């Protein structure tokens, strides 16, 4: 019933947490930053980090037995809401309608100096 | 199975998201800002925006077949914690006991220059 | 649906309940580093973070579970430089497998706290 997901197709945790926890058909995916999992280096710039975040989330979704289509809620933390338009473009490029529920805020800073962090909840 | 919730009585999404997603008895409501749902203009000042956020959430609750009494968790983002006392007053005016679980933080900024965003989870 | 309330954890400082349990899932309110006996914040980041874990653990137990049932934590810091000690406090208070997590630096927290942690359990 409860599984702790761990796949090296997504970035290793950079703190004391697991990549995702699945309970029943619900999955809680940790905040993902724009790391290339092979190097654990952030991509350069907001757009590349946001695209990488989606790759990272997708890899965890698949290791949890689902896909991005199973996301019901995303929580987005940006360090600059000037990036909101490109955020929305990256969402369109990676998702199909109907889109999940979402929240979005500008924070002061993010782990490892990322400029975008996205958390996810799935129902598979 | 997922059901996406939409109502013209709440603001249209200002980004790539749905107003809410329902899975069984659980509903994930997107962050709501203090927009008038017809004009998409923010109300003037914190109190009016907070009251409008509650009207927007209530509309989505009703579209999902529930009410504010079904909220189990609110997540509040403020741009000024000086508004905390009035936030708590607006909560009392709009809710009956038992109150939901909550978190509240001061963020750096919110989309479109709002001063309050509230996300909600229901169990109907 | 149960609204949890135990004075082993801090009283709510606003219009909310400590936690709500629905079925197997528990939503625990954001906790700050208050000593429940005095409703005063502990002094400094590390003491507040340790107290937050005591406060969350008390609510977990009042909800019929334990810290081992947490599936997700959401951490709000007022300074990213506290991230290293945050992770040390997590190791000291949790056993593997660790819950999922998110963490950000916010501008400020209620009552001048320097850390707030929200929790979701599955019991």
């Amino acid at each position: 019933t409860r599984q702790t997901i761990q796949t090296d197709k997504a970035p290793a945790a950079v703190g004391t947490y697991s990549q995702a926890v699945k309970v029943g058909n619900t999955v809680y995916i940790s905040g993902q930053l724009g790391f290339d999992p092979e190097t654990m280096e952030l991509r350069e710039g907001f757009k590349a980090q946001a695209e990488q975040v989606f790759e990272n989330i997708k890899a965890i979704c698949e290791a949890a037995g689902g896909s991005l289509n199973d996301v019901v809620k995303f929580n987005v933390s940006l360090t600059d809401l000037s990036d909101f338009a490109v955020l929305n473009e990256v969402f369109v490029a990676n998702l199909s309608e109907p889109y999940p529920a979402r929240a979005a805020v500008q924070v002061a800073a993010l782990p490892k100096g990322g400029v975008v962090e996205i958390e996810s909840i799935l129902y598979i």
